[PDB]
């Protein structure tokens, strides 16, 4: 029987942010069973904590309702906050299929409030399917070039000219299903403060509340297209329209041709805790 | 303030099959606006909230999808009955809802509730009258029977498919279906005592539901009305296969079209997990 905790990632009060279910002592579970348990929980992702194989503190497998991912931001954030309660450490190294991800935990009197990660440095290229994507989304143009970024999963970015225009999107989900192994991230804002919405049939979600692996790439995207400075911290607020406001903090250091660090951080809180029968 | 919950997989005998529901105990201190938010947090087709009774039943149950409250629903109440069945020795349970009190008969094996049967509200029905629009949204050109909508709290439309292969081949346009408010679209195929279903409902916050217990009773009526079975004949409705959540519902509608005397729906259920929440 496995214990789990529900963490609300990128939130400072339960019922805000993006839930993840974090399953402990999962070494006895076959990957097909992990996928079934993820399907059962029906959250954007469930994670499984396994003994480390390469010098980290643990190995984390990450599942959507429909597939496994090699890296993801919100689920690893919540996993790191949940696992922080197990030890006194303020540095935590979590293994994933993209490599070992370093975390710094914000603790008060030993109690975990928040965490910060160094993400894999993404690569990118032009999407090459603009007219198809924009038709699906129900709009005419992107404010900036439409590019697709890879850090494990893939994330496409489409810019909107106002927050009201972002909120008014009603995408064709069936048409977005033609975009395999990627999530579609639509953004609007100014300066240090940005809003986002994410849609991904490929990753089993109509609309996601907090796409943490997209936050670091967005910071890169905004700097490459001259809207912010490299090294400038940004706030990205996602999930407002669906009633799940989630605050992600991101900073990309270096320059377009040579990035040195892609940091994403947030608060997280425990919503609940329990046990499953298998 | 803290609340205990159980996850019941309804219309299944083993975990990871059927349709999950989260059942929250001693929920009187939660305002409906907070219940709605908890249901979204769980993200299951429904969560239910167990309140003290007001009209001589055992409990009053409020039922929420991820986006709205419903006055009655089958799967969530089956799971609620099985969960509450662990706390009692009684053979029957009476659950108050916005639709009235729903009677359940509990089935035990060893010391343990493994299944239950409910008497549902008797539905009303009519044609939907929007065949062209609905069929377009579904991606097909007609239905094998008249397209009709039944009301037992929620509303359920039925669209018939000529084969199970044709049913599994549906790839509906969720956005176009969102123009159908306050209803679920139930697509069916099969023969005799054996039927397959798929349900789609942007109105009730689900792309595709695994087991729509409030649709099982009405489908039995619809099949009888349209001469595919006899009134009083029990049927087996298998839902959720294409999404990896196979769920078996048993239904019987007794009487005649002009006067239904009982609409019974039953099924197995099993506990998948339990826990506590911080509000
Ligand atoms: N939570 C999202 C995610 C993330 O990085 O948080 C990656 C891919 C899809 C999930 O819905
Ligand atoms: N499980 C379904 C339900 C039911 O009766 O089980 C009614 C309406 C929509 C839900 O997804």
């Amino acid at each position: 029987m496995h214990n789990y905790v529900i963490i609300d990632a990128f939130a400072s009060v339960p019922l805000e942010g993006n839930p993840v279910a974090v399953f402990f002592d999962a070494d006895d579970l076959p990957p097909a069973q992990m996928q079934r348990i993820a399907r059962e929980m029906n959250l954007s992702e469930s994670t499984f904590v396994l003994k480390p194989r390469n010098g980290g503190d643990a190995l984390i497998r990450i599942f959507t309702p429909v597939n496994e991912l090699p890296f993801a931001g919100h689920p690893l954030l919540g996993t790191a906050i949940a696992l922080g309660a197990h030890t006194d450490n303020h540095r935590l190294y979590l293994e994933t299929q993209m490599g070992t991800i370093a975390f710094e935990l914000e603790r008060q009197n030993g109690s975990v409030i928040a965490a910060s990660m160094d993400q894999p440095i993404p690569t990118w290229t032009a999407l090459g399917r603009d007219a198809e994507l924009l038709k699906a989304l129900g709009i005419s143009d992107s404010t900036f070039p439409i590019e697709i970024y890879h850090n494990g999963p893939r994330h496409v970015f489409v810019g909107l000219p106002s927050i009201d225009a972002l909120s008014a999107l009603h995408p064709d989900h069936r048409a977005l299903s033609n975009f395999h192994d990627m999530a579609i991230n639509c953004f609007a804002g100014a300066g240090r403060r940005w809003r986002s919405r994410m849609f991904s049939p490929a990753y089993g979600v109509v609309e996601d509340a907090a796409t943490g692996s997209a936050a670091g790439p967005l910071a890169i995207h905004l700097a490459r297209h001259g809207q912010i400075e490299f090294g400038q911290p940004v706030e990205i607020l996602q999930g407002v329209e669906i009633g799940r406001p989630s605050l992600m903090f991101a900073k990309a250091e270096g320059r377009a041709e040579q990035l040195t660090r892609v940091e994403v951080s947030g608060n997280g809180v425990t919503f609940g805790r329990g046990t499953i029968v298998l």
